[PDB]
């Protein structure tokens, strides 16, 4: 697994609540959510 | 596996509730959602 | 598998609620739903 | 397999619910709805 | 299999309810649905 994430000129404004990230890799990722 | 995601100029504003990425790599992606 | 996702220019706005992602990339995605 | 996905000038707005992505790619995907 | 999938000047307004993406692409695609 080669991953390359690339983000340029982003405007974010006004998050309320909650966040995790812009970018997430892995091998696995697991999210459980209730 | 190989995967390049590039993002440019996107503008996000007024998010509220819950934000995880705006970009996922992985070799197994699993979500639970309830 | 080789996975090329270009995203350019995206105004966003006003989301609630849930929002996991813009790309996804996997060897397997399992979406478990309810 | 190989994938591209490429998405330019949208506007995304008044989003409620739930959002997953705008992309997705994988050798398998499985969405289980209930 | 090679899948090439663009998109260009939508717009995406007042969307409820669930929203899995834009585009998809795998080698198998399974929904189960109820």
């Amino acid at each position: 697994l080669i991953v390359t994430q690339t983000m340029k000129g982003l405007d974010i404004q006004k998050v309320a609540g909650t966040w995790y990230s812009l970018a997430m890799a892995a091998s696995d990722i697991s999210l459980l959510d209730a």
